């Protein structure tokens, strides 16, 4: 669907009445598929990082590593697909723009691109901006075909303020996710048993952001 109609009759009254929003296949099996390769490639090139340190063993060789991540800007050398869904990300989001609460999104993150090895690690419950560091929304872009979580694990489980349920969402393929990233939304990510690869955006309200520089840019005079 073009990113108009889905911000508009979806998106934004999805968001404004739950916090939370999914939208499946986003971007088509193709190019779906197509990111999947890039990430992948990142992933077998040794692009990622080793690893969240889950626990630390006094002997260093027997320490386990969770979630491993890299950092993508979109015009990196065979990115150019991941850049190509930060743009529609960023479409979706223009278009959504004074709609979405009270938020004036002006700007966003890179993509983190997190892999999750499959070795029953997960992500502790957590709310991504407790301290208003600028981000307002949390928007993932998940790539695992065939994902069955009874078999799988990996369910990204949200805990949504005041409200006594939590929602589960499973990684799917050409799957993308909105959700308020203050504490309306803490969440975790149940143990994943299969590799599982997600790309997550985050975007800047022009407010936030703009006081969180002082709450921590210099000039000498
Ligand atoms: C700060 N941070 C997160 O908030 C993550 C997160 O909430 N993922 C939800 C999901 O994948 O369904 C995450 O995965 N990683 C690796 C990370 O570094
Ligand atoms: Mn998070």
């Amino acid at each position: 669907l073009p990113a108009l109609k889905l911000a508009l009759e979806y998106i934004v009254p999805c968001m404004n009445k739950h916090g939370i929003c999914v939208v499946d296949d986003f971007l088509g099996k193709e190019t779906g598929q197509q990111i999947g390769d890039e990430v992948r490639a990142l992933h077998d090139t040794g692009k990622f990082t080793d690893g969240q340190l889950v626990s630390q063993k006094s002997d260093s060789s027997k320490d386990i590593r969770g979630d491993k991540i890299t950092w993508i800007e979109g015009k990196e050398p065979g990115c150019e697909t991941i850049g190509l869904l930060m743009s529609s990300m960023d479409d979706l989001i223009r278009h959504c723009n004074g709609k979405l609460g009270s938020y004036k999104i002006n700007g966003r993150t890179k993509a983190m691109v997190a892999c999750y090895p499959g070795n029953g690690t997960g992500y502790v419950r957590h709310v991504d901006n407790p301290n208003g560091d600028g981000r307002c929304v949390t928007c993932i872009y998940y790539l695992n075909k065939d994902w069955d979580a009874k078999v799988s694990g990996g369910i990204l489980r949200i805990f949504p303020e005041g409200k006594a349920q939590f929602a589960d969402i499973e990684p799917k393929f050409d799957r993308l996710l909105f959700f308020w990233s203050d504490r309306r939304n803490p969440h975790e990510v149940q143990p994943a048993y299969a590799t599982r690869y997600a790309i997550t955006v985050w975007y800047f309200d022009a407010d936030e952001r703009a006081r969180a520089k002082v709450k921590y840019v210099r000039v000498e005079l």
